[PDB]
């Protein structure tokens, strides 16, 4: 138990101290590291109820049980008297580098999982590289440092939101006192991508400042797994070698799809080239239901834009459809127009004129699930049809990681692959929610287990989502229609209340549009299965609800605790309209 | 035990009804009652674990141990039977509406409490009657039904807010690629005012309604407590006389202090003032310290005005003082003028001028705590030193309602007063915080125990609150100061980070003005104290955060739950540095 703890952490860590917090000579020994600027984990024994138990333990490998004991990949160094006689006959640099491998840890892809484990195990004296590539797009785009969120994902996603949203806040602010006039005022796409761009350039910048700030290789290079501890890189020349280490997390991220039909690799688009596009896109076909389609369509159609999404069965599907629906509408109202039940067969009339910034024209043929056609011509058409990951680039499948039906990681719930030495994280963790703050813990949390021998697992259950349309969606836990599967429709209790902002009222917004619920078990004290709002800030709204839920939060726990006035988030402070009642909700 | 609570449901309740869900006799009596249009409360004795026992308590008023048992105003009615017969005879009209005293219930106070208050109770079949009545300011300020908040507080305070905000949306919107020029714009105060008036209009009206279509009866009249159960009203003509009722509720609320000086009544205004105020109040001194003083300084100056605030010792006294510091630092790099350790000592140059809609012009004095002078001149000075309650204009000492040095009503923890009849809720009850959902909460849940045999009671502590200065500020639980008293610092940890909203890098704004952090105590697993941020939207990110505290929520409970990106929010998921450790908090 205890003794097979201190076996698995004294073979990974790197440079690890075990310690009291009490003891001059562990504290002779640090200093001793810290001023040759050796970096190692400590573990202090006289703060673990089970201290006594792992000093005994620790004479299995070095036959002492006194503190302080210095290991080295897995080699008991020395007492005090021996490591401060290895650092007085400089010997001491030689030994804590001394390795089989090139580096303790290689970490293949460097984006939000990647660049967090990697930093988090360098701080515990791991010999750690990253390495990163950005594959071009079917036009060329490519982007630094970062991986998919920074660069073409929540950052920029969230940011030309923004860019809409504020179109809305010009139009409110004559109501509120302000003189301008919105009807006579547009928007300036370069202008906003400018922007968008420079803020991405600093965060490229600063993790490539981080890494070398803790240490670590950044090799900006296309990694290829070759046998279990055997990484082929292959650099921006072409130049191929070889680098070995002893952990290796892969962390490598997806990519768009495209549909297989003539015209669509050549002359539409993803949302890796949208966010960098030095061009309005002009008016815009949107292929797909997914939460990428609605928000980009939902921001293109707020900064004046004509656009269309293409639908083939339903949207957000894998969400709440009824919260699904709410949002639909909401857009549709507001602008966005929907080829509902439709696909596309096939996509040239005019080029694309970078020298004039200026959009091709397309012209897109499809069909209804009825035989009916669609024909239609287009500016910009964008793909949005999902994101797979691509290992067989990056993995021989003669090293022997398992993947499953999709071409993901089967992993045990440490992260571990079927090689006793790899590890997957990220989005091609099979079975896991595909968002940056998951990535961000699995990779911390990972990296504190194999170098400062941490137990704490990830929580991969109950994460809140919020989707940025235009009217924002927040949710935790369970969709309505899966609460009701898995425990019978007689056992689910829904309370629900449709809300207008106070900012809403003078600026004469709709009074019905915004919505909440709560999904409860009613024979579990009434336990708060799933939350969901749609309205403004509603990712703000949810967070903090997501720690109540986490703990096992009752509607008596949400009736209990009292509301913050005026702000949309209190009205789940007093719901009380249930659906099986009949009770209208409107405000 | 159960039989203590039978006698106090039966003894208080109008009218109401012992069933279980599965008999008809029980069904056909609700029936005679529905179509009567008899309201009632309903005890269904099959949903109570309690309920056998309750069933054989019944027969000590009515000597019978079956359902349905029909009671009113303490007297049982009959069974089944007995009802039907009264109803064939035309006899059950007379014998509901037969009681002691004109009402039920008597609501001194038509507020935030004293609305919910009624409005609940009479959905059991209380009957009830509502007096409101305004005293108007010194210059002659009056308003419709609906309480400090709707009129006078939360309601129009968050609306000009708003109208501050968008200030800071314009000058965004050009970043984000916008082509408006902020420079060129400006603001009009009657505009922004017709517009928060014609929404307060709307809730007085609301208000009326309800009251009319709940059946409470609505006097527009002051009310006075001159015996245990009789109220003295005087109308809009001075007309006097009394009425009586059963249970008395006091809901009369505070109103705006003055300072003991020459020309403060004469010359000055409070915020009962300000929210309709015809003209723009041009250069403003406000006096105070308190949220009040700083919120309406916080607008008035993002509306383009000159603002200086003339405060006595420290802001926002009660309040954690280091928040309070980051709040004012915001207001006075952001233009608000501060004049620190001064008291005026007398307030006329020019009358204000009506016809032409434009302010006076005052002479202030006075001098700060080393002796020197303050002499300066203001078109507009508002008051924020605090409110009080008025309770000998509410309340006969004689009826023995005792208060306490402050004159507010000192009550049990059902709200009850010295007298047993008599109740209190909302601001005027001693000791509890002055928050408008805590009086609705209380008056609801009050109303609930009165006449429909609940038990539940409001939970006063650990409720949240948010501050609407420019950058707000949001908290729940203790500040850092009152932890570290009641615990000692050695078992007191604080986590804490600045941030940076996503919406404010392209805009250009300030790096490390935002600050979130969570108190801890180490001695209860880092139980967390008190939740701490300063930053855009920190009401909506508060709320949440209260259930999962009331819950009594742990550093692990936090550091568990992953965050939603991109958020403010989801920067309490991730929080790691100290104040013990000394590392810097940014960014
Ligand atoms: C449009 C869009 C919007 C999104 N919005 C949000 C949002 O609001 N919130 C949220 O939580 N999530 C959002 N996501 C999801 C989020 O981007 C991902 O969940 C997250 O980036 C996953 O991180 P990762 O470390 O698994 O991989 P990535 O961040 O994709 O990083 C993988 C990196 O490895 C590189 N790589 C690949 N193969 C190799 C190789 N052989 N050698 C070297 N390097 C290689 C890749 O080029 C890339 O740089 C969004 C995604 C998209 C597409
Ligand atoms: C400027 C300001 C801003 C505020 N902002 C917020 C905020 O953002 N959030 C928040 O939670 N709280 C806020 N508050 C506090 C909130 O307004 C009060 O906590 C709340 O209104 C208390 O309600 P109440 O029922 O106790 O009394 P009130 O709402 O004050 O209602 C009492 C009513 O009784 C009437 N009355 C008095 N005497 C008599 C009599 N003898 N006969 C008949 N009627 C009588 C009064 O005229 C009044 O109409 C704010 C307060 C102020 C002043
Ligand atoms: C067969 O290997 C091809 C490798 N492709 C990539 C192209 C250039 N890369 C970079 C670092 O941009 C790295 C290698
Ligand atoms: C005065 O010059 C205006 C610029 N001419 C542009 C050239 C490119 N055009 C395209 C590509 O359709 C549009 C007109
Ligand atoms: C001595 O009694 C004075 C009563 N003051 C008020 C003035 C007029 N009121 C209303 C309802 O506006 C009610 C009575
Ligand atoms: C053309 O008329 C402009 C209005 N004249 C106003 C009259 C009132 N004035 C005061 C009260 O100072 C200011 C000048």
């Amino acid at each position: 138990g205890t003794s097979q703890w201190l076996r698995k952490t004294v073979d990974s860590a790197a440079v690890i101290l075990f310690s009291k917090t009490t003891c001059p000579y562990c504290k002779k020994v640090k200093d001793v590291l810290a001023e040759a600027k050796i970096k190692h984990a400590t573990i202090e024994l006289d703060q673990l109820s089970n201290g006594s138990a792992i000093q005994k333990c620790l004479a299995s490998f070095s036959k002492i049980e006194t503190v302080p004991q210095m290991f080295v990949r897995g080699k008991f160094i020395g007492d005090s008297q021996t490591v401060l006689k290895y650092y007085s006959n400089d010997e001491l640099a030689g030994i804590v580098n001394e390795s089989k491998y090139d580096y303790d840890l290689i970490v293949i892809g460097g984006g939000s999982g990647g660049l967090a484990a990697g930093k988090e195990a360098a701080k515990y004296g791991a010999k750690t590289a990253v390495l990163d590539y950005v594959e071009p797009t079917p036009i060329g785009t490519t982007w630094g440092l970062g991986g998919t969120c920074v660069n073409v994902g929540c950052i920029p996603k969230k940011l030309m939101h923004q860019a809409g949203l504020l179109s809305h806040a010009l139009e409110d602010a004559e109501h509120f006192g302000w003189s301008l006039d919105r009807s006579k005022i547009s928007h300036n796409w370069s202008t906003m991508v400018e922007g968008v761009q420079s803020h991405i350039g600093s965060l490229n910048w600063g993790y490539k400042v981080a890494l070398r700030d803790n240490q670590v290789t950044y090799l900006n290079a296309k990694g290829r797994l070759i046998s279990p501890h055997e990484v082929q890189i292959t650099d921006k020349n072409q130049k191929v070698s070889t680098i070995t280490g002893n952990k290796i997390i892969l962390a490598t991220g997806e990519r768009p799809k495209y549909p297989e039909i003539p015209g669509a690799v050549e002359y539409g688009i993803t949302s890796d080239d949208l966010f960098s596009l030095p061009y309005f896109p002009g008016k815009t076909l949107v292929i797909g239901a997914s939460y990428v389609a609605l928000e980009c369509a939902g921001f293109l159609a707020s900064l004046g834009g004509d656009v269309t999404v293409m639908v083939r069965s339903i949207l957000l599907r894998g969400f709440d459809q009824q919260m699904a629906e709410k949002v639909g509408d909401y857009m549709e109202n507001h602008g966005v127009k929907f080829a509902k039940l439709c696909v596309p067969d096939e996509i040239q009339l005019k080029v694309v004129d970078t020298e004039n910034n200026k959009p091709g024209l397309l012209l897109v043929k499809g069909h209804y699930t009825d035989g009916k056609k669609f024909e239609e011509e287009f500016e910009t058409v964008i793909f949005a049809v999902g994101r797979e990951p691509q290992l067989s680039k990056v993995l021989c499948e003669t090293v022997g990681v398992k993947l499953d039906k999709n071409g993901r990681v089967v992993c045990t719930d440490d992260e571990q692959t079927t090689v006793s030495n790899v590890y997957a994280i990220g989005d091609i963790n099979a079975g896991k929610p595909q968002l940056t703050p998951v990535a961000i813990q699995a990779g911390r949390y990972l990296a504190r287990r194999l170098f400062a021998g941490a137990t704490e697992l990830t929580d991969y259950s109950n994460v809140a989502t919020t989707v940025f349309t235009p009217l924002e969606y927040g949710a935790c836990g369970l969709s309505e229609e899966d609460a009701i599967e898995k425990y019978g429709d007689k056992d689910i209790e829904v309370y629900h209340s449709n809300f207008k902002p106070l900012e809403w009222t003078v600026a004469h917004r709709e009074d019905n549009v915004c919505y909440m619920k709560l999904v409860c078990r009613k024979s579990d004290n009434m336990r708060v299965l799933g939350l969901h709002v749609l309205g403004p800030n509603a990712g703000e709204i949810t967070q903090g609800y997501a720690v109540a839920i986490k703990m096992g939060a009752t509607k008596a726990d949400f009736d209990r605790t009292i509301g913050i006035h005026p702000t949309c988030s209190e009205t789940f402070t007093t719901l009380h309209v249930t659906k099986k009642s009949g009770v209208s909700p409107i405000v």
